């Protein structure tokens, strides 16, 4: 669909079974979202953005739901303030920025 | 036109005469930049970002071109890794996000 910035991109995402509210961020190199359960194995991370760095875990081949477009991608669990949905996976459901 | 997210959605921006390379950020609610010079009185700011929250400086009106589409409107600086092009300038350029 097309998406306006009128207000925030927020969309239903669906990982691990549960439905979340993330943000459609094209400034965002990762996927970031906030402290939640992942299986298998993780690595530890630092990543920057407005304010600093936050430590984060990193689990990689993630399936990810976007607004009914499967994806599959990095995801970093951590103390961030909103789930962002960076480019890592906005490139696989054909996210396009339009003007 | 059409911009794809297999690497940063850079552009180039013309402010104050200079041109510099700006981030299209969808994540973003206001667009902020690198510590800069910028005419008129500021007003402050504070912003949150993934890593907490940061002291900018708000001027208002601010003459601002991206990639040929003149933009007027409020422009942050402050202590930012890169400079940001928020949703309150990119609607002002008719930006989409489509997929
Ligand atoms: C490599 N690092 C990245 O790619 C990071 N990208 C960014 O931080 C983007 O910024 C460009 C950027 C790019 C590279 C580096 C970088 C780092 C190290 S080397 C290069 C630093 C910055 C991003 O889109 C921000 O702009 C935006 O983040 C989402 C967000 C939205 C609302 C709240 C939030 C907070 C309180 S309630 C909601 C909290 C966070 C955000 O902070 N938005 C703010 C906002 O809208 N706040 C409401 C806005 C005022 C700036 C990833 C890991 C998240």
């Amino acid at each position: 669909p097309q998406i306006t910035l009128w207000q925030r991109p927020l969309v239903t995402i669906k990982i691990g079974g549960q439905l979340k509210e993330a943000l459609l961020d094209t400034g965002a190199d990762d996927t970031v979202l906030e402290e939640m359960s992942l299986p298998g194995r993780w690595k530890p991370k630092m990543i920057g953005g407005i304010g600093g760095f936050i430590k984060v875990r990193q689990y990689d081949q993630i399936l990810i739901e976007i607004c009914g477009h499967k994806a599959i991608g990095t995801v970093l669990v951590g103390p961030t303030p909103v789930n962002i949905i960076g480019r890592n996976l906005l490139t696989q459901i054909g996210c396009t920025l339009n003007f």
